[PDB]
């Protein structure tokens, strides 16, 4: 019918987090059935996973987390080979911690991949006979033969079939339990965690165990009739199959399914509550629903390790991109040594494009203070404040420094910057301070090592101010005169279109997701800082330098658009703040 | 059981070859059975269809061509308001064009989609009775019930989807059946709207008891009956449908080379050689790969857009040839601008990539605008970009006696395209070997105003914003065309004869690939004259991935090639290699 088909997922850090994205991918392509992910998972991964699937908005997808590490006590005695081999034993105990109402569940480890539709697997439950609880693929490796205890070869356990009622009726804690000890005292660890463990219990209890073909569980023989893939000729085939899953549009999966009734968690609910209320003749549709539209995220893409520091001063550096740009990423690794939090903005594809680069990467492997954050694209327009909120939310500073991709900062500034906000008193006041912006009209090869290089430069033509030929407004409130010579910090007043690049402490306001596509977006975020009463200070030894790109992918009512979008972003001020808001129409 | 599934299907033209490429992949991706497809094709989709079909390499899958046009004269007597209505009106003759021995066919459209096993529809025929012999489904729209009209029964049928008993149609003398009804009706009505369709119904209105109809779903036309659907016709619920339409879009073409898995196949002759070839290979080798590479065999679309030549007066037209990925897509329109005449490209897509350059040129007006451009595609498989396979594509499908072998990535000087012309004149390369230097330079601004002038050109280069990419002298003042020698890793962008040598699909992976190329012309006593007033420019841009390839064995083997290269030449031609191997 429409039963929902339940699974058992064991996940714990960043590179089970991307395996178990390409797992559900297979199986919601092939999938017909409603399905509820048990994701039994540390804190890492139930982070990503979590907000994973709350933008995924996939119809008929359940998921519940249930927390690993308070089940470590469960089977920590057990000892391992490797450490995590503890995330493995955690099988043993899935009938403690699934609700009691779950009569059966299928367990799959991350590196499975489905070739067909769950629904067959899930049917063969109704094959088994009495005292058969465990459903398990023959072990297709001759490691028991030639090593703990097993039945004949033996049996994998990367995919495994639970009847949790009749376990749970035999009181098969006590029983594994009891085998475990048992075989303990002989063998002293165990090799393969979980399925030495299983295997012991088969042999011991032949009756257990009902033997799935082969064909459930091909590990990597018997094209058409394998069915569930396990990693670890015919093998160029799979791993097609398997980069056509990494590549796959997950957006693509959103589809409905009816016959069953779908369910729309709590984001989809108001989603196409906001999708209703929107006025389809008006000419700017795409850009309401845009400001509304959700995106797959992805947090934490890469290994993270963030080394807390002393001071309650850290930085982090803050820009999005999309894939035109990965060029910049190793510039800017050069540049600023602190922590970097990054929001792509990338395919599918593009992501495992990424990912390969960033593995192949020396300067990008040897960084652990760097937080990749993959937003999907969607829609016709790049969500630039939405890559920007994504990113600065995702922080483990303090402070944060908005940049862009396309700026490499000052030799130094980071530290600089630390000191900084010791010198301004940030930690007790509001102000953001001001990183003037320079720019160069060509890829160079020395970097200025020096504000008297810097000067330099630009008194010869090869550098000049950020955006000096197109609007010298804009940054000219910085005044790059006086900051030439300026020895002190000094404070500048916001002026009309205003657009500097600024550190800040992270519980600023964020970015106004209406404008979305190229327009005023920066320019309302420092009109937000400013209401608020942000002390606008430029730093008199900082600076950054814009490297040049082509152009990314200018309709008459797109620029109509903006201007709307402009007119109600002031409307909504108005309406937000009151009378301070009017000092900034008069603009 | 292994029994071989029919399937007839009318296609003209270059949109209709991308859509049958889509019904294709549908049908694919659910079929158990043996298939044995009928393409009733133009000159057009035959070319597109035929490279297609035997690059794919589809286990268990037979193609036979019927040349549609020499079909034309069966019924162009019925008049059409739109001329392609012709192609539509050969579904009525297949009786007569379809081979003897053949019993029952299934008839598709193009814009159709499969989404269950076609052996569901193929067994449908077993529950014909008695005089039945056409199956169709009901027609949707309202279009024979009123004004929005040719004789129909009730709703009339859909003609997307048919099931045909030939023998039995062949028996029933069916061609004048048809034939008789046609002219019947065309005396009152002057011409057909939907041209077969209508005909097909007139048919049925005087002949009731030929249909078996098929259920709703076998035929959804989509202009309610969603697991029950099973075949869709293209024309808040339809985002479902759409991504249907999507995901076999988007589907790995190169994953359905999966063998039929209880039938054995035979795969015709080019993965006799395919296999063959990397048989003979020896594994031990740690540049296996390339080896491996340089037989591979690529899903091949020519003209995946509509293209139109226009013959040129003298025999001096010259193609543009040039290739890209998608990352490079930026640059198409400022080639464009730059180069009016005919251009030939090899676009290195994955078919997601595909679609979506299907959609960007959809939205661009100088891309619409010009309908003298050729994108073929080359998909991706493998594992290093077969830069040498994608220039061969490009360059052997052109429409003109010469061709410019250029990069995607420079402009060409405004004009370049009547100065080439004038100069195969001036400089006879009708009647002699010659390639035509272009000087290539290069700008590292990304805001530059293009020079229109030599006289520009030198003034930048004297300013430093342009460099070179020989006697610069000698080119700055020079007037006439010139000749230069071949010099050691010689490697200039030249306009030759379009037979001209190949590259060598050796060379995967970026290497000595030019190099070799221009060591071929020189063997084989190509002149290299440079021409005095031609120019274009290397445009910088954000790396590809190439960024990425280039292990330390990745270097080793790319010198290994040319080893093996000026090996091969020495065999090949002799004692003239020598002097290149001497550099
Ligand atoms: C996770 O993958 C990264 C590379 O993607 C690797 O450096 C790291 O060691 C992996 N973690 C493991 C194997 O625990
Ligand atoms: C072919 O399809 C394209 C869509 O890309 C369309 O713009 C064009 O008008 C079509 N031409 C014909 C003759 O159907
Ligand atoms: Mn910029
Ligand atoms: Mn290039």
């Amino acid at each position: 019918k429409c039963e929902t088909i339940h699974v058992a997922i064991v996940c714990a850090g960043y590179n089970a987090s991307r395996d178990v994205v390409t797992l559900v991918k297979s199986v919601l392509f092939h999938r017909r059935n409603p399905l509820h992910f048990h994701l039994i998972a540390d804190s890492i991964a139930e982070q990503i996973l979590a907000t994973l699937f709350q933008t995924w908005m996939v119809p008929a997808v359940r998921v519940d987390f249930y927390n690993a590490d308070e089940l470590k006590s469960e089977v920590s005695w057990i000892p391992n080979k490797h450490y995590s081999g503890i995330y493995g034993l955690m099988k043993l105990v899935l009938t403690k911690t699934l609700p009691a109402n779950l009569e059966r569940v299928i367990v799959l480890d991350t590196d499975i991949t489905f070739a067909t539709d769950i629904a067959e697997l899930w049917a063969v439950f109704h094959k088994f006979k009495g005292q058969q609880v465990l459903g398990l693929v023959e072990n297709q490796s001759d490691w028991y033969l030639g090593p703990w205890p097993a039945l004949g070869r033996g049996y994998n356990t990367g995919v495994i079939l639970l009847l949790l009622d009749k376990l749970r009726k035999m009181k098969w804690e006590q029983m594994w339990r009891l085998t475990a000890e048992r075989e303990l005292m002989g063998m002293l660890s165990t090799s393969l965690a979980d399925q030495d463990i299983f295997n012991a219990v088969i042999k011991q209890n032949p009756f257990l165990v009902y033997q799935l073909p082969c064909f459930w569980n091909v590990q990597l023989q018997c094209v058409s009739d394998l069915k569930v893939i396990h990693w670890n000729k015919h093998v160029e085939f799979f791993r097609n199959l398997y980069l056509t899953f990494l590549e796959y549009d997950g957006n693509l999966l959103r589809r409905e399914l009816f016959g069953c009734p779908s369910e729309a968690d709590v984001n989809s609910e108001n989603l196409q509550k906001q999708l209703s209320e929107l006025d389809e003749d008006d000419l700017c549709y795409e850009f309401r629903r845009e400001r509304f539209t959700v995106h797959r995220t992805h947090l934490y893409f890469l290994h993270y390790e963030y080394e807390p520091a002393a001071d309650s001063t850290d930085v982090t550096l803050v820009a999005q991109l999309s894939m035109d740009r990965l060029q910049m990423l190793e510039a800017i690794c050069k540049h600023w040594e602190g922590p970097i939090s990054l929001a792509l903005y990338l395919s599918d594809a593009e992501a495992q494009q990424f990912l390969r680069y960033a593995q192949g990467s020396e300067v990008l492997m040897s960084r652990h203070n760097v937080g990749y954050h993959i937003v999907y694209k969607e829609g016709q327009f790049y969500p630039v404040n939405l890559l920007r909120n994504v990113a600065m939310k995702h922080i483990s500073t303090p402070y944060m420094f908005l940049s862009d991709i396309d700026f490499l900062p000052m030799y130094g500034l980071y530290e600089y910057l630390r000191k900084s906000v010791i010198q301004l008193d940030l930690a007790n006041t509001k102000k953001a301070m001001i990183v003037p912006a320079f720019e160069t009209l060509r890829y160079r090869l020395s970097f200025p090592k020096s504000k008297a290089e810097l000067l330099s430069m630009l008194d010869m033509g090869t550098l000049f101010t950020f955006r000096y030929h197109v609007w010298t407004k804009g940054h000219a409130p910085t005044n790059f005169a006086k900051w030439r010579t300026a020895t002190t910090p000094y404070r500048v007043e916001w002026e009309a279109d205003f657009e500097p690049y600024v550190v800040v402490r992270r519980d600023c306001p964020e970015y106004d997701r209406r404008f979305v596509g190229f327009g005023w977006n920066k320019v309302a975020h420092i009109m937000e800082l400013d209401v608020q009463e942000y002390e606008f200070i430029v730093l008199p030894n900082a600076y950054m330098i814009h490297m040049p790109h082509a152009p990314s992918f200018s309709n008459k009512q797109y620029r109509i658009c903006l201007k709307t979008l402009k007119e109600e972003f002031q409307q909504d001020m108005s309406r937000r703040y009151g009378f301070a808001a009017l000092k900034y129409l008069t603009a």
